[PDB]
């Protein structure tokens, strides 16, 4: 409590130190007539410690100080190979802190006193963290990779710098320059850093991958990078021929396609939380390979198990009308007059005349629904399907009333009742692709689990505030000639019931109602209203011209996340490989699209 | 009747004298040749005064006749220190007017005649006043500094203008500036005037405080000059270190936190009902101060005091809903047998078997309602906050409720009913803050006390034209089969219920309706929908583009109200100073906030 307050606090803990060491303070303000007078007549200590453990050359090369620079190298040439000793500095250099400012001239001259071109710098300020406005690595190259230095870049190189070297995160500076913000610029510094690679076929620098498996080709997509996915693109297509206007060109699909297994950017793209990479499958290698995949195989599959679902659903609500016999046979109904229950219980079974139409139906209920747990339990939390949750609470559902009955329990309405809802609802989890439709129900898909929990916590109030009155209000006017609230549980309901205007709402004319409900209800009918119109105000704004495009983003990106998961769950004797492969025609040997083009 | 209507007339009656008086007419036209023909062959009136006490030098100095002045000021220089005698124009002089027209040629030849650099203009036309188009001030230092002559600027302080007299308001140079429409302009001008100044660390001109308690730099913030406001952080925010990209610069956060005690910036903003004030907590060395200030201490503390007011009402509807008996225990239910009253009164009190939790419970709401007026008797009307001037109302009612027990009224329901509502609806001024939900009861705040009680008198009329009606029309028919409108009271009550659609509307086919309801109440359901519409309609419009960053604008300023105001009640053991302070490290003494920055 807290970690910016430490390094807040020892950022002017530093200055303190700066201002009190005479040293520090001549290397901070660049007094070359203050440091021969401390360092050569007297000695000083010259290999004084800050408060982030640093020395002078690290303080005179924060403030870009050549002469006092200059000055601490010549008097003590080793303070070059120093590293800052403090936890946030832990590794870094005076070669980093020059190479951060693009101090050609400093660099130049570091690299004169033999300085270290792999010296990690593994501070805490230095991780791939939100609270670091930064992430350049931690070997020196990389840093004058992400300034966009080149006169730096290649100067590094001359003296080993390794463009093999990763950080701690397995991130070589391929990778680090694709989570970078100039991305137009890093790609003339993509390419300057592939020049220096060996050569060959074999052990490539754009084939070595993350920590995290994953090529610098495969990080662009997942981080949504579109300047350097194209860019990355160039290395891994064919031209075909160029006739006119026509120019149909090869593409690689090499790690663009599954499997794999994981090991796909598709998959990628369709798990990840990025709403940056929601635009890479709109480029033009990859916009093709999942528009071909819904065309065919994906969207009629989609439909079967659709239509497969239809009618598994259909069969299950077919026993529910038919449950099983009988009226209450119990004198249940002389206690609480106000029970008007038949409840049908079992058995009563089977004795099957027109009965056993039922037994086969209820067993296609259950082998279904064992069949979606079988196919659901994976050894979560996803956007690319919020329905299919409900799917596999239905077969929890179905079970339950499985276990509810061969009980016989009077709560046999309540688990039968609750597979019915979501069951068919579930079904429109079928409207997404198909039609327009499709992104109709990514408006019901983003407000059932965002804008309806907040609005509800804001509807949940006012009612019981009212419902609260009306009780009160109705709790001394006798029930029985309107009695929307005579116990506290359904003034709840009705009072809920009558913010949406379902129910005339208490209206009794041959009596009188108190003095306070035709108050009291005045008030809730005009905040009620307000209430909604301010609920249906708030959906504009989510209707500009960009949240059409949204949505039908996300509608077309949930397809291609259906798509995808469709391939790597059915078998391989329906729906081929996407592409053409390369095997004599021995120009592979890997599976590539055909896709030509015309320039207007 | 009218101010406006005297300067009309005063300007024209001043023309009159202009035509009227041959020297006035000579110095308005510039005519040489007849000032001479009246001054020195004959003598006329020299000191001759116009109808606003002006002088031929006022008079030539309004309409730039130098040549004209040179003659009046060669023949009489006594002309110059004359001031014009008119409550309009008390105090103005004839440098006054050459420096508002900017007339460098003869302001440095009225400094050679010895003209005064300290006249004080207090007429009524140079107030700080809405009907007054301009604001310059009073003395012909800050005259200069307004029009942006800085010619004239630097030659009044060279005949001893001083920079630090302030004006009848207390104001310097430096606080006329910040009130001007030329915002870009006036800085290069604020700092020309702060090179006057006596150069030592203690009593600046930018520390000279405003009449009101108001430095120069906090007059900027309340008044929500951006452009002032950036200029005058330039001279507080020391740049800690420079690391490529990085700049962790520290703000000085001497004079914009509290204490105080409202001699804090903060504190200004929250409460001042100024428009363009809001933008200021946007600023980069503020925006940071309350992020931080909510994050932590702000959002938790506001959610326990949620915590608290969500389980203090849900006691005191316990209360409620739990009342004490009885039934009507008395033979009432005989008079008007339209009555159902079952009124519980006391007592009947105590004796308690479980009737014990409630009288810890009404003990815990009557002390919860003197806290809350204890915390809320201020030694008022304002935005940021809305809903907790029903949280004093609220404790009003409970202690009602407390007067109207022991007294055991029949009226027992009125008051421990309206508690219920503004309890609860109260609760939503905590999502305020929270999440998304703020904004939405931003919007539920700026309609329910602006375009309601305007449409209600719009929704109040049309009603009571079909409600008085609908009574005429079944004051002749039989209440009892269809009787909604049996009285005048019900019949505006079931007028208002239609007209939001809410009962099913007088529906009888077992009796004929009377020949004139079937045609009255057709027209009523055609108005009512297109006065709703219409109303609907009206939403839009603050529905722009602008309005959602409004709103979001006016969460976000009534959320650091909010967080302003409990730093400003809470005690100090919890909730610490934002920032570091400077006591070894002494280069404060005050308390910094370090920010760092990066640059694209
Ligand atoms: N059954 C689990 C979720 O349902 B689905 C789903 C899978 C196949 C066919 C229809 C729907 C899903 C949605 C998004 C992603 Br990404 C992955 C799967
Ligand atoms: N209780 C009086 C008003 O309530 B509030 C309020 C104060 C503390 C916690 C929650 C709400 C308020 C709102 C705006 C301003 Br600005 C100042 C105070
Ligand atoms: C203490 C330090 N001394 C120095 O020469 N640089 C310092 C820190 C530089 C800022 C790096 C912060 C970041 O990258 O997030
Ligand atoms: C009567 C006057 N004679 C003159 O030379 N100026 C007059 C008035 C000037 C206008 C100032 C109005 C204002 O500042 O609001």
């Amino acid at each position: 409590e807290s970690w910016a307050q430490s390094r807040d606090e020892q950022n002017l803990l530093q200055q303190k130190r700066i201002w009190e060491s005479p040293l520090l303070l001549a290397a901070k303000e660049n007094n070359v007539q203050a440091l021969y007078k401390l360092l050569k007549f007297e000695g000083c200590e010259v290999h004084q410690k800050g408060a982030m453990g640093e020395t002078a050359l690290h303080i005179a090369a924060l403030y870009d100080n050549n002469e006092a620079a200059q000055v601490l190298m010549e008097a003590a040439p080793e303070l070059v190979f120093e590293p800052m000793t403090s936890e946030l500095y832990e590794g870094q250099t005076a070669l980093h802190i020059a190479v951060i400012n693009q101090n050609v001239n400093l660099v130049r001259a570091l690299l004169a006193r033999g300085a270290s071109v792999s010296a990690r710098a593994t501070g805490s300020v230095f991780h791939y963290r939100p609270h670091n406005l930064i992430y350049y690595g931690e070997h020196p190259l990389s840093f004058a990779a992400c300034v966009g230095s080149e006169e730096i870049v290649r100067l590094l190189i001359e003296h080993g710098a390794d463009i093999r070297a990763q950080d701690s995160l397995g991130n070589t500076v391929l990778h680090i320059l694709i989570l970078q913000p100039n991305k137009t610029f890093a790609c003339q510094m993509y390419n300057l850093l592939l020049s220096y690679d060996g050569g060959d076929h074999l052990k490539s620098l754009e084939l070595v991958p993350n920590n995290q498996g994953l090529t610098p080709f495969k990080l662009a997509g997942v981080e949504g990078n579109i300047v350097m996915f194209q860019h990355l693109m160039q290395k891994r297509k064919h031209i075909q021929w160029t006739y006119g206007p026509l120019t149909s060109t090869l593409y690689d699909l090499t790690e663009i396609d599954s499997s794999g297994d994981d090991q796909s950017l598709l998959e990628l793209i369709v798990t990840t939380k990025k709403r940056e990479a929601r635009q890479i499958l709109d480029q033009t290698p990859v916009k093709e390979l999942v528009s071909l995949k819904w065309k065919r195989y994906g969207r009629p599959y989609f439909c079967v198990l659709g239509a497969i679902y239809v009618l598994y659903i259909i069969c299950f609500t077919m026993c529910c009308v038919y449950r099983p016999l009988k009226p209450r046979i119990t004198n249940r109904t002389n206690p609480r007059d106000n029970t008007l229950l038949q409840q049908k219980l079992l058995q009563e079974a089977y004795v099957t005349p027109k009965d056993d139409l039922r037994l086969v139906g209820e067993l296609v209920s259950i082998v279904g629904a064992v069949i979606i747990l079988l196919v659901e339990i994976p050894d979560q939390t996803i956007l690319g399907g919020p329905f299919h949750v409900i799917i596999v609470t239905y077969a929890f559902m179905v079970l339950v009333t499985m276990v509810m009955r061969l009980t016989n329990s009077d709560g046999e309405v309540v688990p039968m009742s609750f597979a019915l809802v979501l069951g068919w609802c579930n079904v429109m989890a079928f409207a997404r692709g198909f039609q327009m439709l499709g992104p109709f129900t990514i408006m019901i898909q983003k407000m059932i689990f965002g804008d309806l929990m907040r609005f509800c916590w804001l509807m949940a109030v006012v009612i019981l505030g009212f419902a609260s009155a009306f009780y009160i209000i109705f709790q001394t006017e006798d029930p029985d000639e309107l009695g929307h609230f005579y116990d506290y549980p359904m003034a709840l309901f009705s009072t809920f019931e009558l913010f949406l205007t379902i129910i005339d709402g208490p209206a009794n004319y041959d009596v009188d109602l108190p003095f306070m409900y035709s108050i009291t209800y005045a008030a809730f009918a005009i905040i009620a209203t307000l209430l909604m119109l301010n609920l249906l105000i708030a959906m504009m704004g989510d209707t500009h011209w960009r949240v059409a495009h949204e949505r039908d983003e996300l509608w077309r990106a949930q397809v291609v996340a259906t798509t995808v998961m469709l391939e790597r769950k059915l078998p391989r004797c329906l729906w081929p490989r996407s592409g053409i492969c390369g095997r004599e025609y021995g120009l592979g040997d890997r599976w590539f699209l055909r896709v030509e083009d015309r320039q207007d």
